[PDB]
């Protein structure tokens, strides 16, 4: 598989400055050369330019176009970007190519909000509710079809800041979510194995990884850290098991904010996880 990297320096889905530099902070940390050293022929398609609502719309519209074309040549889009609102454009570009796309949402949050239920209106807390598809029309109907995905095809892994209307929708919708409780109880191995089997009926699986899914001690450079998260090791285990399964057909790594990071510790971790996702082995 030929890795197509697509930078999305999007910060307009959130109020904190700096997450638009995530792509550069990951590129630095040697994403390309590490993937080339692994045997992949990787093409870096650069960053999508950005100039709330409309700029979120236009930018995601352009992101969806590139991801769509990438999959058209059957290459594997690796987005990497700014705030999680870019998943709207990413999933809009991949879902149409799969009769039954699965989604692994690696995140401390559910991002299942809506501008009415949102206490901030920050769209990086809506991309999964959008896309499912409940939310602002122009957002839900991105790329002219909706919903992009089915709640029964989503598995959230890492939830620990999910209060209020999000929880109600989870149980009413039938999403499978592994909160920190299930990870602590069953261990990450079982969680992934149950995730794989659960998603075994999908034509493809998109990995949407929010770096704040990891504990802030391991991923401090995020805009909305939440204590008691997934460890660096557990995260590598999950990536390694996902690779061995061969189910992941697209991936995005979001919310890296160098302005809140410690010497690009979070950007480095992001590259390290991509390596494991794309087949890097200790032995
Ligand atoms: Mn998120
Ligand atoms: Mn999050």
């Amino acid at each position: 598989k030929t890795i197509s990297v697509i930078g999305m320096p999007m910060d307009l889905g959130q109020a904190r400055r700096g997450v638009d530099m995530g792509p550069s902070a990951i590129r630095y940390a040697h994403l390309i050369e590490r993937l080339s050293d692994m045997g992949y022929t990787v093409e870096d398609l650069g960053d999508i330019p950005i100039n709330n609502l409309n700029s979120v719309l236009a930018g995601n519209e352009k992101l969806a176009q590139k991801v769509n074309k990438v999959i058209e040549e059957k290459k594997f889009p690796l987005v990497l970007g700014g705030d999680h609102s870019i998943a709207i454009g990413t999933l809009a570009g991949t879902a149409k190519h799969y009769d039954n796309l699965g989604v692994i949402w690696y995140d401390a949050h559910g991002d299942l909000n809506t501008l009415e239920t949102s206490p901030s209106g920050n769209i990086h807390g809506m991309p999964l509710a959008v896309s499912l598809g409940i939310g602002h029309e122009s957002l839900v109907n991105l790329e002219g079809y909706a919903p992009k995905i089915k709640p029964e095809n989503v598995v959230i892994i890492g939830a620990r800041s999910l209060d209020e209307g999000e929880r109600k929708y989870i149980k009413e919708s039938g999403m499978k979510v592994y909160t920190m409780h299930e990870i602590d109880r069953l261990g990450m191995t079982k969680v992934i194995e149950e995730t794989l089997d659960y998603l075994s009926a999908c034509d493809g699986v998109h990995l949407s990884l929010d770096l704040d899914g990891l504990d802030p001690n391991d991923a401090p450079g995020v805009g909305t850290p939440v204590v008691g998260g997934i460890s660096y090791r557990e995260s590598h285990l999950a990536m390694e098991m996902l690779y061995d399964a061969g189910i992941i057909t697209s991936a995005e790594f979001v919310e890296v904010n160098p302005i809140l990071d410690h010497k690009n510790k979070t950007g480095k971790t992001a590259v390290e996880l991509v390596e494991s996702l794309l087949g890097k082995k200790l032995l």
